[PDB]
This record gives structure tokens, sequence and C-alpha cells, in this order.
């Protein structure tokens, strides 16, 4: 429904389209952060530092444990039902996340079993296999430093030095835990934490964790780049100091009929002024419908755009009509003295603002002049097979854009300034004029009677 | 003064209120960054690396020392007066900071005493306690690495290797000093630096520093999360290479009469279109007055909102009237196809857009239908004690909201698009119409005297 | 062309001007990232880890190598021409970057020479002196760790432990390579990467690299602070696992006739309301023209503001006329209860809002009262040589601003609210009024002729 012919007359072309894929999650795995390292081979040389580390962790873990218990106390078997009167107030996201928290909850007996299995481990990353259960992955954030650096030096360094070295690592690890799970974490029940954000808490790298979870394949890099691998908090243990997370590797589903277009613009000249049409960087089409496209959570892979959130949001009716071929609906803005988008290659042709750059025909050696009654030049092989546009020599193919029409056959839109202060200054001026004409505007019917 | 009854008719409710606390500082402590480590036990193996490290530090420290001297030269005893004619131009913030710099500074004789005490220490963190003065905390950024890693290896590694290892740490530490205090630091006189931003310069962790400064208590986590612990520069020494900072632990004072409200919204349906009322996330009230609330510097603790800056700023009169019960003043926007806020639990009742989600009464198994001449459904126990709204079973309490009124009894506001380009396109179109009607608008009085 | 006299009547002054300098590149140097470390002295204790590291690197390097080959295949000797019909679609930036890529491409014979020289080195940073060509700088990201930590410990640590320690470093280095050159880097051809963003890939610090490249001088800190040292990808080798970059140290050219002004405001009082003129933080003048100034890529050095991008962009005509002396064109906004900009020192005089702060003359003890028919007070020595404004004692010089005129001789502009939602609410209200008056508005000819 995008009218490319009319858009090209104001210097707007598309430079690439792609399919739209979103993420859905079906399976969830468990990942436990083991906050207490195994220090058996350090022979009580870190007793003071460990005790301080535990005290600091309690101030972070206790508020989260209370928050989790506050929601799960209001969920009972019906399926399950929520005691809305007891809960009082909650958003849809909180309610949905609370149900999943109650469902994807390790049973109390499994918690006792998990506690014992954690105590016997001394590795940084270990899979815990319970009979007739899903594998639980346990990660200890300072175990590698203990096993690789501190234990081999036990016969070389003093007992006090060993404690000091571990103490530095423990306090830095607590800082990261405070950053992730401290007061900055609004609503732990509904929080979704990306695997990258957990990197330091997992030992400073996620590659081994991803391998142990079995997350691999051709879509991994795109999914990972869009931050599509998310973890949710399901249990906080303040007695044994561990945190249970539920993590899911999503599957990609193409959305039928959605095309994501990348727009690109070239400036044009009206006399001695250089103007530029204001259009979005990306737009989405589905049949007749035109919508904006938010690329903030998307990765543009060769096989399509992978987005970890909903990227489609509505576009105003006036902007839609601009994209449907109404040039007078499109706004335009002035450009700085040194503007880089003064020509573009599109469908084998050159669309250039030859009033602001030097257009020369390399084949004949002649300079290409842009008529003052026109705003753009459409260069194809029928007029110049090889062209020098800005000192760059380019060969162009057969004509795909008609020869430029006069300015009087193009209806141009209003000039605007997009800056925050410019908008405020011009809007206040407009509101003042409307407020000064209120008496005229209110009596519209009486004036229209005459 | 917020009219909750009329707001709920367009799907706006409050999901929580809290008190408002601000920070004030009374006492200040001195914290000196000792840039030159103690390398006595390294036996001259780092001579070249230390010399290069000193040269790089001078390029950073000298501009700051000149800036500090340029301000203090204009402050003289009256109990001090600023020579405004000599200074020429200065903002209020610069003037106030300059007075504090002149007041809160170690005297010249105390600088010599501080210089001698710094040279004799060899620890990463050490309290310097003078006769009849406040304690001064000295921090050395690479001393832990020297004491824990380099010195124990002196009899194992070559002299060349020792220098190379420390040289790497010195350059990395200089990079952080350049980031903190280099050309990016506009106006060192009035700059306030959070303790978190100093973390690397203090050795990579702030927990021990806070303990030594005596900063503890139940408010620490909230204050630290809001970045309420700030340091200012009071002295730069380019001969012994240290920086003196003044740091204050704030006290929290609740502002009486201020309530911070968290607003949440549910979409509503007009025929087949799904609309959403646009309102701020947080608003503040003080009696009859309604203000915007900036949450950027705030932390939402269970006992109230802790902010390190002033969070209240004015709200436009039209938006205030919307919050006072004028529904026609409130703007509305279209939502994407997959919208998450289609129901909410409030006061034990469910406010749901039953035209966009399937509402069913679990008690009787009957579907709940939303009439076309209504926009929302208000579910309470008198109609359905247990209800399923989006696959979630919820029990609701007694009625706290009236049954939905017809759409013709609700005055709805204007549809808008909040995006930056949509605003520019629509504002430009509006301005063009006003400019084309200038003659009619400027001749209003003639049209009215008839 | 800025009218300072009329601006001071609404509390706007300049607090400093500076010259404007931009960056141009003439010479370029080659920097090669050597992804494979030298591990000869580790006696194949890291065989498994190295094999995994190479496998991960291939998934990142191969897409980039294909992208580079896609552009360079379309560039042939004319002194080169682009096959636009084969390329089809490309922006000016992509075309210009592609030409430089073809020109700055190391020839195939030089690539074989470079491959052999990389294999023989074992240092973290090393210059490769190719005969009859420019010096090529080779950087290895983990070589320092191998040479300083692992090799001296070979006789002490187990062979398995050596592999584990290096494996941790390799996976972390790969993560940074994925961040820099992975799917997040769209269009590698035109990408420009700052030297700071390459810091981890170069071993965690750039100071030695800058010294080896010869980049030094008095402008280094300013150029580095504004991110003016940028690298482009010119070759990717998937057989020997290295990346060639082109890096340039820019030269600064002052732009003639451009002055960058910093603006600062003071609040004023109308009755009991405190207002503030809304103006940009920085503005630029060139003769008669007035432009906005983007400070995002600029560093304000004592010798002038150094910018790595074009900082000038157009300013709306209404805002320009405000700065040219039309006070009614300038918008104004309400301020919060605690506003810091209630006085300013300018040209040795104090401009103060004495209705909102306590102004008293220290010389005579009398309080300075601001008349309700005035909005500001201009304090000079002819009325009070030494004045206390907000508890701060300031001496002021001779009069440089006339005595405040009455409010009825000042034309004030429209009140506005700059917030995103406040703009949307008020714009929607204004659009609705225009839409309700559409029939009247498109009747101007009939209404006047009556
Ligand atoms: C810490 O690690 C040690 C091993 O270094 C653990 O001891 C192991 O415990 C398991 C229990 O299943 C036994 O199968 C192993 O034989 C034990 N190994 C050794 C060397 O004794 C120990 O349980 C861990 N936890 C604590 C608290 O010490
Ligand atoms: C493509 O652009 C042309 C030129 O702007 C449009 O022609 C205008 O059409 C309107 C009616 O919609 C007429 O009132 C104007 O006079 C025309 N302007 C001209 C000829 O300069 C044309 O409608 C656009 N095409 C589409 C499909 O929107
Ligand atoms: C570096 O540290 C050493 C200690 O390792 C300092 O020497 C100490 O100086 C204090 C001065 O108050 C004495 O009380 C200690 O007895 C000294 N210790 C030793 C072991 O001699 C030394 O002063 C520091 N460096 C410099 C350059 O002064
Ligand atoms: C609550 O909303 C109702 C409905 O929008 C408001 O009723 C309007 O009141 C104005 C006068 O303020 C009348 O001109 C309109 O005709 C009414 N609209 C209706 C009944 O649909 C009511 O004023 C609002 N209450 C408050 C306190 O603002
Ligand atoms: C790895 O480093 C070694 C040295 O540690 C390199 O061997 C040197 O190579 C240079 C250049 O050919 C010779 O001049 C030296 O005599 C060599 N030294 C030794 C001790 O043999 C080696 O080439 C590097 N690369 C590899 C792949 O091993
Ligand atoms: C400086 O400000 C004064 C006061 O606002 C401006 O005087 C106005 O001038 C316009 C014409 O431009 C008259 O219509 C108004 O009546 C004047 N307003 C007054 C006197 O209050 C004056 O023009 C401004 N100077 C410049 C150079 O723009
Ligand atoms: C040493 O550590 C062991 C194992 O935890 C413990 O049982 C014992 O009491 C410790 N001895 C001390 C702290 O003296
Ligand atoms: C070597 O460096 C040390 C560093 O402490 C210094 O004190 C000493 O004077 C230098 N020279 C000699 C000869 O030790
Ligand atoms: C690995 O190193 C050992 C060191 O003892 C050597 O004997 C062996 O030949 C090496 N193997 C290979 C495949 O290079």
């Amino acid at each position: 429904q995008i009218h490319w012919g009319n858009l090209s007359k104001i210097g707007v072309v598309g430079i690439g389209s792609a399919s739209y894929k979103v993420m859905t999650r079906s399976s969830h795995q468990s990942l436990v952060i083991k906050l207490m390292p195994n220090i058996t081979l350090l022979n009580n040389c870190t007793r003071v530092e460990i005790a301080e580390y535990r005290r600091l962790l309690r101030t972070v873990l206790e508020p989260i444990r209370d928050a989790l218990n506050a929601m799960t106390q209001n969920i009972r078997p019906v399926g399950v039902v929520l005691a809305g009167a007891a809960l009082g107030v909650a958003t849809a996201a909180q309610i949905t996340a609370g149900i999943a928290l109650h469902q994807s909850m390790l049973n109390s007996q499994a918690i006792d079993n998990l506690r014992a299995s954690l105590e016997t481990t001394n590795q940084a990353i270990e899979a815990i296999r319970q009979a007739g259960q899903g594998m639980i992955l346990a990660v200890q954030g300072v175990q590698d430093y203990i096993n690789n650096e501190l234990i081999p030096s036990m016969n070389q360094l003093s007992c006090d030095l060993i404690g000091q070295k571990l103490g530095l690592k423990l306090l830095r690890y607590y800082t990261e835990i405070l950053s992730l799970f401290g007061p900055s974490l609004r609503d732990p029940i509904s929080a979704e934490i990306s695997i990258q954000a957990l990197s330091y808490a997992l030992g400073g790298d996620i590659n081994k964790v991803l391998e142990k979870l079995g997350y691999s394949g051709g879509d991994l890099l795109g999914i990972l780049e869009s931050r599509g691998i998310k973890a949710r908090i399901t249990h906080v243990d303040t007695e044994s100091y561990f945190i249970v997370l539920s993590i899911a590797y999503p599957t990609l589903s193409e959305i039928k009929g959605v095309i994501v277009h990348r727009l690109e613009g070239v400036s044009y000249n009206i006399g001695s002024q250089e103007w530029y049409t204001t259009v979005p960087k990306y737009v989405a089409t589905q049949g007749y419908l035109i919508s904006n496209f938010d690329e903030s959570s998307c990765t543009f892979m060769p096989e399509g755009t992978v987005c970890s959130q909903n990227a489609l949001y509505p576009m105003s009716p006036l902007l839609q009509e601009c994209l449907r071929g109404s040039t007078k609906s499109c706004a335009r803005t002035l450009v700085s003295g040194s503007f880089g988008n003064r020509f573009i290659l599109s469908q084998g042709n050159l669309i250039a603002n030859c009033a602001s750059i030097l257009c020369k025909c390399y084949t004949t050696g002649t300079i290409i002049n842009q008529d003052p009654d026109k705003i753009l030049t459409y260069i194809a092989a029928d007029h110049c097979p090889v062209v020098e546009v800005n000192g760059v020599t380019i060969q162009v193919g057969s004509r795909r854009y008609p020869d430029a029409v006069y300015l009087h056959r193009i209806d141009l839109g209003p000039p605007i300034s997009l800056g925050r202060l410019d908008v405020g200054t011009n809007l206040g001026n407009a509101i003042a004029k409307l407020e000064d004409a209120k008496e005229l505007l209110e009596s519209s019917d009486q004036i229209l009677r005459s």
C-alpha cells in the first residue's frame, strides 16, 4: 500500500525489505546460582571474609524471599485460583507472572534434595541430576578463582593472604548481586532478566552455561543478540544462600503478511535551499495496513528481522497518508551545510541532488545541470551510462524512474523542526493564536448561517 | 484532588501510593586518593613504568589544579566575599560551590602534614588520624595488587617481569583517572561525583570504603541506590600526586503533605478499535496541587520513595484538569495488536476489556459479554464470585466500582500519537492551517462587531 | 545578530563563547588484530580450548568476510568505477566507504607476507616492518596473560590447569569479539569504530597502542575525548584468523566566523509565580545566521570546542527571532518549588530574582525589595557595592545592565510545558479545535467579503 512512485518524487526510496519473526517459549529449564563457594581445601583461612560475605547477602535476599511469599500465599488450587480480594491490587503482568511462579515452583521435597546436592559440589558449573526430574544446572561465581588460583598456592602463601585474596573477590561479587537483585529490581515477581545481564553472577562469561543448557543452533546468535534468552526468579533460599531461576530458549515464528521496509532519503533543492523529507527509518506493512516499527529489540539477520518484543505500534493517520502517496502530508526539514545524503543508488539508477553536488557525465565529459524548476535528477543509462556524482564513478543501468517533473506538479508538505525546544516554541505560539481566536471559533455556526 | 471515580471510567486506576523523602547533607568527611603506590619492597624493578605513569598523570592533574586556584583566588575574608568584578561571570551553582570549596578545604599547613602521612603508608585503605582533627581516609588504587600478587612473587619472577606486570595495572588505572577527571569533566568546581563512579579509582569496590567512613544503617541501600553519596574535589596536589575529595552521607527528610501516586491503565474498546488513555506513570499531590514526578533519581523503598534530586516538576494545566475528573481533557492513543494491559485487579474487583479478551464466569460457566455501547466491564462478586479473564482464574470481592455506564455518558478526549515524528508531522499540518487562516484570525474583531 | 540587551530583560545571558573546530583525515595506518595467540611454550596443554576458540570465531568472521567481498566484487578499474546495476541499491555513505575499502585494500601478495609475519611473533604489541610499505601494528589480545602468568608457571602448575586458565580467558575474549563484530554490527563496510570501543580487543588498554601508532601531541586528549580516532574494517582472514583495520589520527581545522555561545538563565517573577525562559543550552552564530549546536560529539577545551561530527543543525525561524530580540517569540515555563537558578553573575553585575530570594545590601544592611511591577533586579556598585543574595556575599562592579523596566514594557511569550506527555495532550487539544473549525477555516474569502 506504500506508493513508491510518489515517494521517490520527494527523494524517498526503500533500500531493503525483510520478514518479521517473533519469539515464543514452551520449555523452561532451572538454573541455580550457588552463592556459597566450596572452601573445604582452604583450611579455615577465609573464615572472617566468608562470614562478612554472608551477612551482606542477607540484606539483599530477605526482601526478595518476602516478595515471592507474598504472591504465592494468595494462590490456591481451584488449576489454581488467585485470592483477588486478599491481593487487592495487581496488574495483568503481575497476575500472570504470579501464576507461573506458583506453577513453575520446585516442590518442597525437591528443595531439600537440591540443598544437599549443592553442598557436595566444588565446581564452577555442574549439572545436578535428580531421578525422574529435569536436569538442574548449578553455577558458583567464584569457584573457578578458588580452584585455579587459591588452592594451588596453599603451600606457598600465608593463611592471612589467602583470606584477603578471596575477600576481595567476595566483596566484588556481592556488589554485582546487589546490582542485579537489590532495591533497583522493581517487582521481582514479574522481572525478566536477560542471560547477558547475569554474566558476572555466572562467573563472568555465559558461553559454558549456554553449552550446558543445550542452547545451540543456527538461530542462537540472532536470539542472543536480541536479548531473547530471559530468566525469572522462582525461589530464594536465605538459609543455604542460593537463588533458583527459570530460563527458556525461545522458538522463532514468522508472522504471515508482515513486511519490514527500510526507508532512506536524499535531499532536494528549492532554489537555493536544501530540504529533506521526514519519514521513519523503518515501517511495517500487512496488506493495506501501515504501521511504525520499533527496532530497539530487533536484530536484522540475513534471513529476517528477529525481535524479542512486539515491534509493531500504530502510526498516525496523517503519516500513513504521506506513505500512501500524499506528498503534501509529508513534512520536510532543512539540513545542515554539510549533508551526506545528497545521492542514492536505487534499482540501478542514481537519484541525486545535482544542485548541491557536481553531477558529471563521464561518458561525454559534460556537467549535468539540475533545472531550477526541478528538485531532483534521475540518472539512468539512456542519458549517461557512466556518471561521476561526488567524485565517485558509477555505472548505471536502464531507466527505472521517470525523468524529473517540475516543482509545480509536486505538492510539498509543511516545513517543521523536530527538536524538543523547537517543537515547544512553535506549539506554544500556535496554542496562543487559538486561545486568542476562541470567541471567533466558538461562534462558528452563527457565522456559517450568514 | 485526583478524581479516581472519573478516571476509572476511562480505565485509569492507582496501584500504590508512597511518601516522598529528600536528602540533606550536614557533615562532610575527607577522602584522599593516593595516586602513587608504595613500591619499596619491589626494589626499583618498576622504575621506568612508574616514571611513565607520573608523566601521564600530570597532563590530567594540572588543568584541575589551575581551575581550583582560579576560583579560590577571588574569595577573600569579608565571613568571605566573592570578588564578582574580578570573576566576571558565574552561575549560582558555581558561586555556591566555590564558597564551599574555600571553606571546606584543608589549610596549607595541614597539606604538608597530609603529604608526610601519605608517604609512610603501604596499605590500600588506611585512616590518617591527626592530633585534633577529623579522620582522613587514604585510598591507594593498585596497592592491593602489589601486596597480594607482586611482593610474594619477588623471589620467583625476574625484575623485568615485575615491572611489566605493574606497568599493565598502572596504565589501566590511569585510563580510569582520565575518564573521571580528564577533559570530560565540565566545571570541576561544581562537579558532584557519586561514590559508585569512583569505584575503580578506589580499587574496584566501595564496600570497605563505606565501612571505614562509618556509613551504615537501615537507609544505606536506598541512599546508595539513589546515588545519594556524592564527592566533590577540594584539592589537587601535582607534586605528591594525590587528590582530596569531600564526601557526605545524607540524611533523609520526608516532605509533609506530598503523596506519590503510581498510575496504571487498562485499554478499552470503541466498536472494533482498542484505545488507551495517556497518563503519566507517576504523579504527585500536595493538597489541591497536582504535579509531575520524575523517578529517574528515586528508589522506591517499602517505607517510601527516596530521591537524591528534586523529583517534582510542574504539570500542564490541561493535564491537571484531566486528573481532576475532566475526561475530555485526557488524550487517548491506539494500541498494538498484542496489548498486555487488558485487565487489572483494583480494590478486589476486576476492570477488564471484555471485548478484547474472553471474560467467563467460572461459577456458572457462562461467557461475560461486553455490550457495544460500553467500553469496559467491572466485575465484582455480586455478578461472578470467581471469574476467568485470560485463562487465569481469579476470585473477586464485593463491589467497589459502579456498573459500566454507556459510552454516550462519557466524554472522551482527542486521539493522539506520541511518537517524535508523528508529533512533528501533525504539528506542521496544524501550523500550516493556522498560517493559511491568518487574515480571518487577525480580523476577528470586525467579524464580531456584526 | 543575537540581541543580548533584550534577552537580559527576560533573564537570559551568555556565560562564555568559543571557537569551533572540526576533524579531517589525511593519512591512514593499518592495525591488525591477531586473534590466534602464540602458545608454543605451553606444550599443547591448551589444545582443546584453542580448538573450541577457533570454532566460535568462525561463526563471527565468516559473515563479515562475505560482506566485504560482496562490495569489492562490484568495483573494477575505470581510477575505479562501481557497477551500480549489479549492486542495485546503496546509500552514498556505503558507496563512499566501498571505494575507500577497494583503495585501502592490502594487495593479495601483501596478505601472504602479512600472514607469515604474524605467525613468527609472540608479543602482545609488535610493529611489522614490511619492506617498501608502511609499518603495520599487530596486537594480540591474550598474549600478555600467556607471557606474564602462564609461561612462568609451567613448571609449577598441572597441564590440565594451564588449559583451564587459558580457556577462561579465550572465552571472555571471544565474547568481546562477538560484541564488536557480531550481528549487532550492521553494514561492516561503512562502520566506524572508535579506538575506545576496541580497548578490550586490544588487550584492555589503548595507551601503548597510541604510543606505537605515533599518535601524540597537545590535541590528543581533546581528540580522544570526542572519539575522533576511528577504525574501519579493510580485511578479514578466516584461514589465519586476523582482522585488518584502517585507523586515522585526525587534524583539527577551525571554521572561520563560527562562534559557539553558552546560554544561562535566571528565573523571574510575575506576581507570585516563578517563570523561566526556554532557550537552548548552546547556540552558534556565523555572521547573521543563527543555528542550533549539538554538543554530543564535542569536547570544550580551553582553546575551543573540538567536535568529531558536524555540530551545527538548523534552528526554527520562530526561535531565531526570539534570539534576535523578539521577547514575545520566546516561550516560558513554570519551575519547581526548589529552583537553583535564581541569580547569576554577569559582567560584574548580579541579575537576581529578588522576589524569590532574599536580596540585601551588605554595605548598608537594608533589604533589597523587588517591586511587583518588575520581574528582575540588576545590582551594580552604584546602588550596592557589596551585596548578599542567597547567603553569599558578593562584591559587584560598575553598571553594565540598565535598571529593570516595568513589566508592561516587556512583551512575554506563551507559557509551555516541554514534557513528552504534556506536549501530546496539548497538541491533541489544539488539533481537535482546528478540526472542529474546519468549515469556518475554509471559508475565508466569503467571510471577509461581507
Ligand atoms: C566440597 O568439595 C569436596 C571435594 O573437594 C566435596 O567432597 C566430596 O563429596 C562427595 C559427595 O557426593 C563425595 O562423593 C566425594 O568423594 C567427596 N570428595 C572428597 C575429596 O572428599 C564436599 O562435599 C564439598 N562440600 C563441602 C561442604 O566440603
Ligand atoms: C501523487 O502526487 C500527486 C502530486 O502531488 C497527487 O496529485 C494531487 O492529487 C490531489 C487529489 O488527491 C489534487 O487535488 C492535487 O491537485 C494533485 N496535485 C498535483 C497534481 O500536483 C496524487 O494524488 C498523488 N497520488 C496518490 C495516489 O496519492
Ligand atoms: C612504604 O611502606 C613502608 C613499610 O612497608 C614504610 O616504612 C614504614 O614507615 C613508618 C613511618 O611511620 C614506620 O613506622 C614503619 O616502621 C616503616 N616500616 C618499615 C618496614 O620500615 C615506608 O615509609 C613507605 N614508603 C615510603 C617511601 O616512605
Ligand atoms: C466526570 O465526567 C463526566 C462525564 O464526562 C463529566 O460530566 C460533564 O460535565 C460537563 C461540565 O463539567 C458537562 O458540560 C458535560 O455535558 C458532562 N458530560 C457528560 C455528562 O457526559 C463530569 O463533569 C466529570 N466530573 C468532574 C468532577 O470533573
Ligand atoms: C612463537 O614465538 C616463538 C618465540 O617464543 C617464535 O620463534 C621465534 O621466531 C623468530 C622469527 O622467525 C626467530 O627469529 C626466533 O629465533 C624464534 N625463537 C625461538 C625460540 O625459536 C615463533 O616463531 C612464534 N610462532 C610460533 C607459531 O611458534
Ligand atoms: C526588544 O523588546 C521590546 C519589548 O518587548 C520590543 O518592542 C516591541 O516592538 C514591537 C515591534 O517589533 C512593537 O510592536 C511592540 O509594541 C514593542 N513592545 C513593547 C515596547 O513592549 C523591541 O522591538 C525589541 N527589540 C528588538 C530589536 O527586537
Ligand atoms: C575448620 O574447618 C572445618 C570444616 O568446616 C570445621 O569443622 C572446623 O571447626 C574448622 N576449625 C576451626 C575454624 O578452627
Ligand atoms: C629505586 O626505586 C626505589 C623505589 O622505592 C627508590 O626508593 C630508590 O631510590 C631507587 N633507587 C635505588 C638505587 O634503589
Ligand atoms: C605436546 O607437547 C609434548 C611436551 O612433552 C610433546 O612431547 C608432544 O610431542 C607435543 N605434541 C604435539 C602433537 O605437538
